[PDB]
């Protein structure tokens, strides 16, 4: 019930294209979110609330934002992105 992680981007992309992805509605209800890792699906990950993939091949990912809070609790959130050629 507090801390909750939350994904903007689009629902669709295109292969080779650079996704802008957002954390930055997540939110702790009682301190504030220290970290963002995210997993885009294909085995590659980043650090940070705005973060960039680009796809090597058509498919559809599911992207995890894990966020970290001043208390060390973390929650997870999913986003499904459709990658096309």
């Amino acid at each position: 019930g507090g801390t909750i992680a939350k994904v903007t981007g689009p629902s669709t992309g295109a292969v080779g294209r650079n996704i802008e992805f957002s954390g930055k509605d997540s939110k702790d209800e009682d301190g504030k979110i220290v970290s963002y890792d995210w997993d885009f699906g294909d085995g590659a990950t980043s650090r940070g609330k705005n973060s960039v993939h680009a796809y090597k091949k058509a498919g559809t990912y599911n992207v995890t934002l894990k966020v970290t809070d001043d208390k060390g609790a973390t929650a997870t959130e999913s986003f499904t992105i459709e990658i096309k050629n």
